C-alpha cells in the first residue's frame, strides 16, 4: 500500500506536468480572445505539479506533510473558480462571486486542514468533515445554479464542467473519512491524487473544448 502510495504521487507528479504543458501547446487551437481559461488551467497544472514532486519526496521520507496537499488546494481550488465564473459573469458580478466562493474555498480547505491533522474520529476530526461538508454543499449548489443564460454548445460545454466538479470532488470527502473506515491511512492518500488527477487534468480539457466551442469550432 506504501510503495502503491509513492508510485501513485510519480504518476500524478509527471501527469500534472504533461497537463501544464499539453494546455500551454493546445492554446494554438483557439482564438486568442479564448485562451485565458488555458492558461489558468496551465498554471493550475503547474502549481500541483510543484507540490506533487514536494508530496512524492514527502512520502518517501517517512515523515509525511499533508500540509503540502492542503495548501496546493488553498491555491489552485480558487484559481480554478476564476476559470469557471468567467464562462457567466462579468464586472461587479464576476468580482463578487469570486470574492464570496474564494472565502467559503478558503474556509473549506482550512476546516479540513484543522480536522485531518487531528486524531482520525477525534471530535476535532468530525468538527473539520462537518463544517467542510456544509461549505461544500454551499459551493456545490451555487455552481450548479449557475449558467441558466447560456445557449446551445457553450450551455453543453458548461455543462460538462459543472458535471466534472459536482460528480469528481465527491472523490475528496471520500478519501477524508477513508481512515475512519479501516487501517487504510495511504488509501486517503491515493484517493487525493487519483481525484487531483481527474478534476486538474478532466477541468483543464473541458476549459479547453470550452475555448474551441467559444472560437466556433
Ligand atoms: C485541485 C484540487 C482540488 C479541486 C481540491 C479539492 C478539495 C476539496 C473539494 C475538499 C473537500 C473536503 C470536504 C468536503 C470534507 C473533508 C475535508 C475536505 C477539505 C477534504
Ligand atoms: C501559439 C500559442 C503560444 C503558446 C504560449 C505559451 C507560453 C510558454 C511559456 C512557458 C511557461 C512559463
Ligand atoms: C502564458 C501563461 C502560462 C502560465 C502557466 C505556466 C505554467 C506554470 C509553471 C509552473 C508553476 C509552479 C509554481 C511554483 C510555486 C508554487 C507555490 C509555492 C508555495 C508552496
Ligand atoms: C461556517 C460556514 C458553513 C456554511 C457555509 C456558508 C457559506 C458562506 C460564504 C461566505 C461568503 C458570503
Ligand atoms: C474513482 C474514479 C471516479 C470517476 C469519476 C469521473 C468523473 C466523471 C465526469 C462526469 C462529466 C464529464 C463530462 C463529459 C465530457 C464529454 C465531452
Ligand atoms: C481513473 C479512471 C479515469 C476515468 C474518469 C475520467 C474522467 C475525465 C473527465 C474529462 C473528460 C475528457
Ligand atoms: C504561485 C502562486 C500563484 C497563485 C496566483
Ligand atoms: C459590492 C462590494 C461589497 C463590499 C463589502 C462590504
Ligand atoms: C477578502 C478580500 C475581499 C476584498
Ligand atoms: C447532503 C450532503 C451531506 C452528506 C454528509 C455525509
Ligand atoms: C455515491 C458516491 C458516488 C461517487
Ligand atoms: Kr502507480
Ligand atoms: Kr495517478
Ligand atoms: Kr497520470
Ligand atoms: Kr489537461
Ligand atoms: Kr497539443
Ligand atoms: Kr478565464
Ligand atoms: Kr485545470
Ligand atoms: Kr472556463
Ligand atoms: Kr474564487
Ligand atoms: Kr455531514
Ligand atoms: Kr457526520
Ligand atoms: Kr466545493
Ligand atoms: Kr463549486
Ligand atoms: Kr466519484
Ligand atoms: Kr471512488
Ligand atoms: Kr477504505
Ligand atoms: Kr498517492
Ligand atoms: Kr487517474
Ligand atoms: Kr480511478
Amino acid at each position: 500500500m506504501e510503495e502503491l502510495t509513492y508510485r501513485l504521487f510519480m504518476v500524478a507528479t509527471v501527469g500534472m506536468l504533461a497537463g501544464t504543458v499539453f494546455l500551454l501547446a493546445s492554446s494554438r487551437e483557439v482564438k486568442p480572445e479564448h485562451r485565458r481559461g488555458v492558461y489558468i488551467s496551465a498554471l493550475v497544472c503547474g502549481i500541483a505539479w510543484y507540490h506533487y514532486q514536494k508530496m512524492g519526496a514527502s512520502w518517501e521520507s517517512g515523515s509525511y506533510d499533508t500540509g503540502l496537499r492542503y495548501v496546493d488546494w488553498v491555491l489552485t481550488v480558487p484559481l480554478m473558480f476564476v476559470e469557471v465564473l468567467a464562462v457567466t459573469r462579468k464586472g461587479a458580478a464576476y468580482n463578487e462571486a469570486v470574492r464570496n466562493w474564494g472565502i467559503a474555498a478558503t474556509v473549506m480547505i482550512g476546516a479540513g486542514y484543522y480536522g485531518e491533522t487531528s486524531a482520525a474520529g477525534s471530535n476535532e476530526y468530525w468538527t473539520g468533515f462537518v463544517i467542510a461538508m456544509a461549505t461544500y454543499v454551499w459551493l456545490m449548489r451555487n455552481l450548479q445554479a449557475e449558467g441558466e443564460g447560456l445557449k446551445g454548445d457553450q450551455a453543453v460545454a458548461f455543462e460538462n464542467i459543472k458535471n466534472l466538479i459536482l460528480v469528481g470532488w465527491i472523490i475528496y470527502p471520500l478519501g477524508y473519512i477513508a481512515p475512519v473506515v479501516g487501517d487504510f491511512d495511504a488509501i486517503r492518500e491515493v484517493l487525493y491524487t487519483i481525484a487531483d488527477i481527474i478534476n486538474k487534468v478532466g477541468l483543464g480539457v473541458l476549459v479547453l473544448q470550452m475555448a474551441r466551442v467559444q472560437s466556433g469550432e
